[PDB]
Protein backbone atom coordinates (compact mmCIF):
# COMPACT_ATOMS: atom_id res chain seq x y z
CA UNK A 1 0.00 0.00 0.00
CA UNK A 2 0.77 3.78 -0.10
CA UNK A 3 1.43 3.92 3.54
CA UNK A 4 3.51 0.65 3.41
CA UNK A 5 5.63 2.10 1.06
CA UNK A 6 6.23 5.31 2.95
CA UNK A 7 6.26 3.97 6.42
CA UNK A 8 6.71 6.01 8.70
CA UNK A 9 8.93 4.16 10.68
CA UNK A 10 12.67 4.59 9.35
CA UNK A 11 15.75 6.74 10.95
CA UNK A 12 15.09 10.28 10.06
CA UNK A 13 18.38 12.55 9.51
CA UNK A 14 18.39 16.37 8.34
CA UNK A 15 22.01 17.81 7.69
CA UNK A 16 23.74 21.00 5.70
CA UNK A 17 26.90 22.38 4.58
CA UNK A 18 28.11 25.85 2.82
CA UNK A 19 30.93 24.43 0.93
CA UNK A 20 32.82 27.29 -1.53
CA UNK A 21 33.54 26.49 -5.42
CA UNK A 22 36.73 25.74 -5.86
CA UNK A 23 37.08 27.62 -8.94
CA UNK A 24 35.77 30.66 -8.11
CA UNK A 25 37.51 29.86 -4.52
CA UNK A 26 40.81 30.65 -5.57
CA UNK A 27 40.73 32.71 -9.06
CA UNK A 28 38.40 35.36 -6.84
CA UNK A 29 38.42 35.66 -3.00
CA UNK A 30 35.41 38.14 -2.69
CA UNK A 31 33.76 36.41 -6.42
CA UNK A 32 33.40 32.94 -4.51
CA UNK A 33 29.71 32.16 -4.68
CA UNK A 34 29.17 30.09 -1.71
CA UNK A 35 26.97 27.05 -2.39
CA UNK A 36 24.97 25.33 0.16
CA UNK A 37 23.76 21.65 0.17
CA UNK A 38 21.04 20.04 2.14
CA UNK A 39 19.91 16.74 2.45
CA UNK A 40 17.31 14.38 4.15
CA UNK A 41 18.22 11.46 4.67
CA UNK A 42 16.35 8.52 5.63
CA UNK A 43 17.91 5.50 7.04
CA UNK A 44 20.97 4.32 5.22
CA UNK A 45 19.95 6.08 2.48
CA UNK A 46 18.00 9.44 1.49
CA UNK A 47 14.72 10.70 0.34
CA UNK A 48 15.13 14.40 0.14
CA UNK A 49 17.79 16.07 -1.74
CA UNK A 50 17.82 20.35 -2.15
CA UNK A 51 20.86 22.25 -3.83
CA UNK A 52 21.45 26.42 -3.57
CA UNK A 53 23.68 28.22 -5.28
CA UNK A 54 24.20 31.71 -5.77
CA UNK A 55 24.94 31.15 -9.38
CA UNK A 56 22.68 27.86 -9.44
CA UNK A 57 19.04 28.01 -9.26
CA UNK A 58 17.58 25.88 -6.32
CA UNK A 59 17.70 22.54 -7.46
CA UNK A 60 15.41 20.80 -5.85
CA UNK A 61 16.34 16.69 -5.77
CA UNK A 62 14.24 13.57 -4.36
CA UNK A 63 14.75 9.74 -4.34
CA UNK A 64 13.51 8.07 -7.47
CA UNK A 65 13.32 10.66 -9.85
CA UNK A 66 16.82 12.51 -9.38
CA UNK A 67 18.26 9.46 -7.89
CA UNK A 68 21.77 10.23 -9.92
CA UNK A 69 21.55 13.86 -8.87
CA UNK A 70 20.87 13.73 -5.30
CA UNK A 71 23.45 12.19 -2.92
CA UNK A 72 24.28 8.60 -4.10
CA UNK A 73 26.30 7.71 -0.64
CA UNK A 74 24.95 6.14 2.57
CA UNK A 75 24.98 8.60 5.79
CA UNK A 76 28.42 7.23 6.59
CA UNK A 77 29.60 7.25 3.03
CA UNK A 78 28.31 10.87 2.82
CA UNK A 79 30.52 12.41 5.26
CA UNK A 80 28.00 15.13 5.84
CA UNK A 81 28.02 12.70 9.20
CA UNK A 82 31.78 12.79 9.70
CA UNK A 83 31.79 16.87 9.80
CA UNK A 84 31.49 18.57 13.03
CA UNK A 85 27.76 18.70 12.79
CA UNK A 86 26.35 18.66 9.76
CA UNK A 87 22.75 17.78 10.81
CA UNK A 88 19.71 20.46 10.54
CA UNK A 89 16.64 21.41 11.49
CA UNK A 90 13.32 19.56 8.97
CA UNK A 91 11.81 23.60 9.59
CA UNK A 92 15.10 25.03 7.60
CA UNK A 93 14.63 22.22 4.90
CA UNK A 94 10.96 22.77 4.66
CA UNK A 95 11.48 26.70 5.05
CA UNK A 96 13.85 26.99 1.50
CA UNK A 97 11.51 23.44 0.05
CA UNK A 98 8.65 25.96 0.00
CA UNK A 99 10.43 28.95 -0.62
CA UNK A 100 11.20 28.03 -4.39
CA UNK A 101 9.09 24.82 -5.17
CA UNK A 102 9.95 21.54 -3.72
CA UNK A 103 6.76 20.53 -3.04
CA UNK A 104 5.33 21.10 -6.37
CA UNK A 105 8.36 18.84 -7.77
CA UNK A 106 7.79 16.07 -5.06
CA UNK A 107 4.01 16.30 -6.12
CA UNK A 108 4.79 16.11 -10.00
CA UNK A 109 7.14 12.68 -9.39
CA UNK A 110 4.39 11.58 -6.62
CA UNK A 111 1.65 11.23 -8.75
CA UNK A 112 3.69 9.99 -11.84
CA UNK A 113 5.10 7.23 -8.89
CA UNK A 114 8.52 8.49 -9.63
CA UNK A 115 9.44 10.18 -6.27
CA UNK A 116 9.29 6.97 -4.60
CA UNK A 117 7.09 6.81 -2.10
CA UNK A 118 9.43 6.79 0.94
CA UNK A 119 8.96 9.46 3.60
CA UNK A 120 9.07 12.97 1.93
CA UNK A 121 6.23 12.21 -0.02
CA UNK A 122 4.44 10.99 2.62
CA UNK A 123 4.64 14.36 4.28
CA UNK A 124 4.30 16.20 1.31
CA UNK A 125 1.07 14.89 1.27
CA UNK A 126 0.24 15.93 4.67
CA UNK A 127 2.59 19.68 4.01
CA UNK A 128 -0.46 20.08 1.07
CA UNK A 129 -2.52 21.22 4.02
Amino acid sequence: ARQQEIDMKRQQRFFRIPFIRPADQYKDPQNKKKGWWYAHFDGPWIARQMELHPDKPPILLVAGKDDMEMCEKNLEETGLTRKRGAEILPRQFEEIWERCGGIQYLQSAIESRQARPTYATAMLQNLLK
